């Protein structure tokens, strides 16, 4: 049963998958590694593997007693609690390998417990991640506002009217920067140092300038986080998830049911286009909770040719 499963995840030869998340187009989206089983691996070995692969992050699948699966996420230099694109990549590989079909499962990580939805359709899969409740910090103003706006080489004439530049979150905060549609978003070339400078002043390592497609509930954004290693992440679930919540919170986009659906595009300027389906369940015209969804494509997978363990 659950004892036989743990025995296998400790005696089977480890494998590695290379997948591009939030896209079905090879070489696009956000790439992430997935290695399993990892039960017979040390925090050190895992960190060494993530450094070897070089993806923004590699997900390691472990055995879980209460949940369906335990995942640990590693950047090439440090472990991280949870990661959006690496998570969809992980469950995409897990669905392919096990031929899961439509269902819902629970994962466990330093970020706690999360439910994931797997939807089979024409040989492929769409992965849904229930991010939970969103949060907003007081709108950034005065000198800081102008600091963020100037670091992007833009003027107040470029920001959507009546909308604030503020930190929104569903786990890993990001500063929402609402741009008018005329702004050439791909031509943006921020003053990276100025951004990390203000990230230390406000306590948010991510800036998310985005614009809304005319007459559509779709967006195009770019995620800059120079304060940390990542200069620009191709497609960020922790940016688009809170964006949708932010959209509902400020009634920026019209919603009819008890839900708001937004297709968040990202990564075009990087040549790594991706798309995250953001669905916000609404109650009392407020963003109750956020779910992000996307697909992925496996570039290749292989059984490690070297022994893994100590």
């Amino acid at each position: 049963s659950g004892r036989e499963n743990l025995y296998f995840q400790g005696h089977m030869k480890p494998q590695v998958y290379h997948v591009d998340a939030f896209t079905s187009q090879p070489f696009r989206g956000n790439s992430a590694g997935v290695v399993f089983p990892a039960d017979n691996l040390s925090e050190a070995q895992m960190q060494l593997i993530a450094r070897e692969l070089g993806h923004s992050e590699t997900a390691f699948l472990l055995h879980s007693d209460d949940s369906d699966v335990r995942i640990r996420y590693f950047t090439p230099t440090v472990e991280v609690p949870i990661c959006g694109h690496a998570t969809v990549a992980a469950h995409y590989v897990r669905a392919k390998v096990l031929g899961l079909g439509n269902c819902t499962i629970w994962q466990t990580s330093l970020a706690g417990k999360h439910r994931v939805t797997i939807e089979k359709h024409n040989d492929d899969y769409r992965i849904s991640l229930e991010q939970g409740t969103p949060g907003f910090e007081p709108p950034l103003e005065g000198e800081t506002r102008a600091a963020i706006i100037n670091a992007l080489h833009l003027t107040e004439d470029d920001i959507l009217p009546g909308l604030p530049i503020q930190v929104a979150t569903t786990g890993h905060s990001k500063v929402m920067i609402p741009l008018k549609p005329e702004v050439d978003i791909d031509a943006l070339s921020p003053d990276l140092n100025a951004l990390t400078a203000i990230s230390k002043k406000i306590g948010c390592n991510g800036f998310f300038p985005f614009q809304i497609r005319p007459g559509k509930n779709e967006t195009d954004g770019r995620m800059f986080s120079p304060a940390i290693g990542i200069v620009e992440d191709p497609v960020t679930g922790n940016a688009n998830g809170p964006m949708g919540a932010w959209l509902v919170h400020h009634n920026v986009l019209p919603h009819d049911g008890n839900v708001l659906r937004v297709k968040g595009h990202q990564g075009r300027a990087l040549g790594r286009d991706g798309m995250i389906e953001v669905t916000v369940t609404i109650r009392d015209n407020q963003p109750e909770k956020v779910t992000i969804s996307g697909t992925a494509v496996i570039l290749f997978h292989a059984e490690w040719a070297i022994e893994l363990g100590s």
